[PDB]
């Protein structure tokens, strides 16, 4: 069924900004593990064939004593394998998104300083969105590895707030992570994930 | 006088190797700390200005609904961490009254501690596992975030800090390795003064 997403760039692709050993780790443990309960939860079951993004879509109808591990473990899948392919050496700020982005908030700083507020705010372990919600632009957090998918939002960017993802280079500095994190944001992908919304 | 953050009942490198001394350092000075300022932040002037904490947390719902979010996260952290700088300890002693309750209830202090555990490790984010007294009775849970048993009824006699930013620099992804050098540290001196004034 689900597989671990080859890192298109290897784990040294997003220094300094993100630490090459957090990537090994994140990527080859924590996504690693999602993959493996994910499977274990889905193996023998109608969900064995359809794909994440149809089963996080429908969290509700999952069956009872294997919903909270494909919320989990879906979700940490789902999320993680966003998250990697959103991750960019040659970041040109710049496309479809940055220009949608601009009409909206009326600055790229004005949209990243409320991003960066949100993404701070996340109590405990959680994510930070830009969804696509009835066409519009929305910035939206979920907790632990849940999904705006589940809400009926399209999410073409998204930063792992949990402390695995940041301990080891900025330990208690989230901000730093956030401000840190722009520099490999890869604009060509949250693009094409725009165009193919829904 | 409010809140402040207290001091470490020992030095920051008195719990090595269990816990790294670097964790000690900013989990106390930062993690707590900004707990403790943002708490005092929200309590600036109200009824529950000059409150304890074990009041304040236990009775979460009758704070105000427009800082109810801030004091249940900042509230639940400052009495989380406080509870834990005591709870933790260099030479701690496997005997007494919570030890001879839990062989009473469990069979055995280890498996007590396999349930403890599995349970800390199961707890799927940022969170705590407790030993709390729930009306004389024993029991094992785990709050998400910084919420505590308190909330509902029950007192905690141990606690163990789960967020990734307390074991993340020595053991990383190995969450059970931290669960395992915990039992190392873990203070039943103070479990049972916490446990003796559940009265
Ligand atoms: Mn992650
Ligand atoms: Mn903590």
């Amino acid at each position: 069924a689900f597989e671990l997403p080859n890192l298109p760039y290897g784990f040294r692709a997003l220094e300094p900004h993100i630490d090459q050993q957090t990537m090994e780790i994140h990527h080859d443990k924590h996504h690693n593990t999602y993959v493996t309960k994910l499977n274990a939860a889905v193996e023998g079951t109608d969900l064995e064939s359809k794909s994440i993004e149809e089963i996080v879509a429908n969290l509700d109808s999952v069956p009872e004593n294997i919903q909270t591990a494909v919320r989990n473990n879906g979700g940490g899948h789902l999320n993680h394998s966003l998250f990697w392919e959103l991750l960019c050496p040659n970041s040109e700020e710049k496309g479809t998104v940055v220009d949608k982005i601009k009409e909206q908030w009326g600055s790229l700083d004005a949209f990243k300083e409320e991003f960066a507020n949100q993404a701070a705010a996340r109590f405990g372990s959680g994510w930070a969105w830009l969804v696509v919600n009835d066409g519009k632009l929305e910035i939206v957090t979920t907790p632990n590895q849940d999904n705006p998918l589940t809400e009926g939002k399209t999410p073409i960017l998204g930063l792992d707030v949990w402390e695995h993802a940041y301990y080891l280079k900025y330990q208690n500095k989230r901000p730093d992570y956030i401000s840190a994190f722009w520099n490999v944001v890869c604009w060509e992908k949250v693009d094409e994930l725009y165009n193919a919304a829904k």
